[PDB]
Parts: C-alpha cells; structure tokens; sequence
C-alpha cells in the first residue's frame, strides 16, 4: 500500500514519529507486512478546502486489494482520527482517495506484481 | 470535487485569490456547492512538457460523478482558460487526468460518500 | 504519458539533464512523440519505504493506452534502472503505479484527447 497525505499544516506541526505510526497503523488495518508500506506527507501546500485555508489535507490510499466499501470506512476513520490528533485538522476537511491497484499495474523491483 | 495543479510556474506568479476563483469555477462547472470544492496549487516544479521547461502544468480532478466526454472537455477549456490567464502557461503545455470516483472510494468526515 | 518521481532523494542529487533523459527514454519505451511526454521530479520528500527513510521513489506512469502487463514489466526495469543508477535508489524501494488513461479522460489544449 501507499498513502500519501497533501496539508497545509506547517512542516513543524509534523510531530516527530509520524511517518512511522502511519506506517505501522497502516500495516495493521491493510492486513499487509509493514514493509510493503509506503508513506508521503507533504506540509505546507497552498490549498482549501469549501473555499477555506484552515487546515485540511487531501490524500490517497493505493492498495492491491483490501480495497471497498467497509474496508474504507474502516481506514477513513483511522487516518482521519490519526490527522486530528496529530495534525490538528478537522476530519471533515479530509478527503482520501481510494485505488484498489491491479497487481499488472504496479511497478516493484524491477517487475510488476502480477 | 477535488482539483490539484502541479507547475514549475513560481510561487510569486501565482496571484492572489487564485484558490478561491477555482474554488467558484469549478464548483460552477461541476454545479457541486463549494463547500465540497477542494483546490490545491503546487508551485515551483522541477517539470518537463514536451522536452522543455516553458511554463507547463500537470494536474487531476477528481469528483463523484460529473464525469464524462462532454463535461470533461468543458472543464478542460475552463481550466486551460484559466492557467493561460492567471499563470500564463499555454494551453498546448496542460495535461488534466479526470477521474470519476465511486462514492465509497472517496474518504471523507470518519467514513466514506457511500 | 506523464511520468512523476516522488522521492527522499535531495535535490542536489538530482542530475541535471535527468528530465531529458526520462523525457527520452519514455519516449523510446512508449513510442510516443516526446512532444507529448511529460516528466515532474520531486525531491526532498518525508517518505518511507517499509517503514524506512533511505533512499526511495513513489512514481506515477499514466499513458493513453500503451499500458499492459508485459509493457508495465518492461517499464518497470526500464524506470527501476534509471532510479538506481541516476537517483542511487534501490529498485526494491520503488512503487510505479501504472495508469491506462482513457482518451476522453485527458484533457490538454482546451478540450481532451477523445
């Protein structure tokens, strides 16, 4: 999986750890070994959100499989309640793009998944 | 709906109230209140179109529906019209991916749209 | 196609020349005019891999058409191997998400490709 995190929060509002805990949370809630994990955060960006620059961010989620209905309710709390806590923005100024991958359509080492 | 603009165009070229003008445009062009409208412009890229480094843009929108051959081809003269005039980039340098998302693939607020 | 690099790798460390170069070779792997490659390198980005922070890349190749499973996998060696011998990043820290565009849903020059 991928997840990627587009804010204007500062980069020093970025706490310290961040980028693990996304990592291991992730890991947990995909079902996937930690080290098939990757994670983006990108501070400081010129966005809104309804018009507004209070703080917001737009992301993504790419996964092969463990992609769907439920299972991204699941993770659009745990990454909203993970944004709130620890950058401080509202969980109605998130949006999370879900891709469920093809294995064909994912490059890796030389290869593809497929 | 969501609209990301990716430009080695530098920050200072970027003019004031350029979020909000997408803000209201393209929730116009999508006829989606812009409280759902997010805009996020990504200055100062290190980007290639073509072979060469004139202005140029690489950007995405992604929406819930509202998708499609026509729309798809109205929005792009809206937002070419508006990168040619706001950041002087040709038209003939902007590519636009569109992606019609399905409502439980948007994450947003603890849950999904679904 | 629209080839984007996400990466940790700092920007010092990026060859100059490395946007023609990837502007060439997708051209040769695709068969496309490189009129109508576009090429975006980002680096300096808080990234992990598997929960690591050494070197790693987070790309997107999206093309109308010329996307498929043996075309991906030549892709994949052929961008794996750019990575690691300009950026110095290992391949089995690079994830290339693959797009086959339709027509329609490309916009570029006031209206789309369809």
């Amino acid at each position: 999986p991928m997840f990627i995190v587009n804010t204007n929060v500062p980069r020093a509002s970025v706490p310290d750890g961040f980028l693990s805990e996304l990592t291991q949370q992730l890991a947990q809630a995909t079902g996937k070994p930690p080290q098939y994990i990757a994670v983006h955060v990108v501070p400081d960006q010129l966005m809104a959100f309804g018009g507004s620059s209070e703080p917001c961010a737009l992301c993504s989620l790419h996964s092969i499989g463990k992609i769907g209905g439920a299972q991204n309710r699941s993770y659009s709390k745990l990454l909203c309640g993970l944004l709130a806590e620890r950058l401080r923005i509202s969980p109605d100024r998130v949006y999370i793009n879900y891709y469920d991958m093809n294995a064909a359509n994912v490059g890796w080492n030389n290869s593809t998944f497929a």
